[PDB]
């Protein structure tokens, strides 16, 4: 059987199966979507379709645009090195020293952080999505500050571009997969430049990119990798369609990526491997990215704890307007695939 399919910059068990060869043992194969189908990344509209990655897209997707194309899997949640980096060189070097400095930040965080998100309703998938991945930098921005005991009317927005929120069209179709080596190639270099440019005096980076910023001579203000209230849950997701006519393929895929998930608590060289050549990223930087034992953490999870830390996300989102009404996770979830899968 083939599906197609996608991640994001992520630490995942849906690529770890795939590269691993777990899925080529359950008779399944993966087909990345091409920059010219990008678009399902955010909107799902394909049969036979499955990604484990963010979960903004998809809570839009399924409470604000079309309701009823995915069903959930699994979720794991991510957290790591994260926050807004200044220089080494820089005199900041606590919370309260960012009082009336320039927080470089995207056009998309400006709109969530200023309360005024214009067109937003109006806004196609694509370009209204990428309105919402400002969540990043603007809750980012509020915990920071709340530690110098400032908020943000304390300091000035300057907009800049923010690796995956300022993603043009035209790029998307550009690129030849959505793959993150593909579509977010070199983002420490231009983060850095950004640092260097006079204009700015500090910037959100996360995720690897964060571990190659900082090997650049960049430091956070705040590590906020260092508090749960900073992690989010990545989701997987498959097309509703598979879910209630082939049960049998989703049960082969999901326990394909639990027998993966296990596979990796011992080989974490080789998860991290291919984590890196996914992205585009070191070796290195994945470790920092996603947290030094991360390996042991690829099973997929539908505990409470784990649907607690999505609905987190979700209210985030309800309370600044970015959804109306609130997506029922326990609906939205297929919890039968992964039960089946760990009482085997
Ligand atoms: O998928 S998102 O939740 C996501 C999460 C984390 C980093 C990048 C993206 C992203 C943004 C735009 C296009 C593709 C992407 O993978």
């Amino acid at each position: 059987d083939t599906l197609t399919y996608s991640n994001s910059p992520v630490p995942n068990a849906l690529l770890t199966a795939s590269e691993s060869g777990f899925l080529d043992a359950a008779g399944i194969e993966l087909d990345v979507l091409s920059g010219q189908q990008g678009t399902v990344h955010f909107t799902y509209d394909q049969p036979a379709y499955t990604r484990f990655g963010g979960e903004i897209p998809p809570l839009l997707s399924e409470g604000l645009r079309a309701p009823g194309r995915t069903r959930l899997l699994g979720i794991t949640p991510l957290l790591g090195r994260q926050g807004f980096f200044v220089r080494d060189d820089s005199p900041i070097t606590a919370a309260a020293d960012l009082a009336g400095r320039r927080i470089g930040v995207s056009a998309s965080a400006i709109r969530i952080l200023r309360g005024q998100l214009g067109d937003y309703l109006e806004l196609d998938p694509w370009r209204q999505t990428l309105v919402a991945l400002g969540s990043w930098e603007a809750r980012a921005l509020l915990h920071t500050l709340e530690h110098g005991e400032l908020g943000v009317d304390d300091v000035e927005l300057v907009p800049i571009s923010s690796p995956g929120v300022d993603v043009p069209a035209e790029q998307l179709e550009e690129s030849a997969t959505v793959k993150g080596a593909d579509l977010f190639p070199d983002v420490a270099r231009g983060q850095a430049a950004v640092l260097a440019s006079g204009d700015v005096d500090a910037l959100y980076s996360w995720l690897p990119w964060a571990g190659e910023l900082q090997a650049t001579g960049a430091r956070p203000v705040v590590d906020l990798g260092l508090d749960e209230r900073n992690a989010y849950a990545s989701v997987w997701t498959v097309s509703s369609g598979l879910v209630r006519q082939r049960p049998g393929l989703v049960q082969r895929l999901v326990d394909a990526a639990v027998d993966a998930g296990l596979w990796a608590r011992d080989h974490s060289d080789a998860v991290t491997s291919l984590h890196a050549a996914n992205l585009g990223v070191s070796t290195g930087a994945v470790g920092q990215g996603f947290g030094a034992d991360f390996q042991q953490r690829l099973v997929p999870r539908l505990d409470h704890d784990a649907l607690a830390l999505l609905e987190r996300t979700q209210q985030f989102l309800l309370t600044n307007n970015l959804l109306q009404e609130p997506v029922a996770l326990d609906q939205w979830a297929a919890p039968e695939f992964l039960n089946n899968s760990l009482n085997r």
